[PDB]
């Protein structure tokens, strides 16, 4: 469950979690671990970072 943990407070969208979880974990946006304590939190943090693509990502 990360709609239970999504925070529209600081998330950018205030449409759905799984909106903005489709984008930082959804392996392109702007994905990482700051999406972690952003648009949700841990237990979910660590889906976050962890659905944000390993190397698929865009990162260096």
């Amino acid at each position: 469950d990360i709609e239970d943990f999504y925070t529209s407070e600081t998330c950018p969208y205030k449409n759905d979690s799984q909106l903005a979880w489709d984008t930082c974990s959804g392996g392109t946006g702007n994905c990482g671990t700051v999406c972690c304590g952003q648009c949700f939190s841990f237990p979910v943090s660590q889906s976050c970072a962890g659905m944000a693509d390993s190397n698929d990502c865009p990162n260096a």
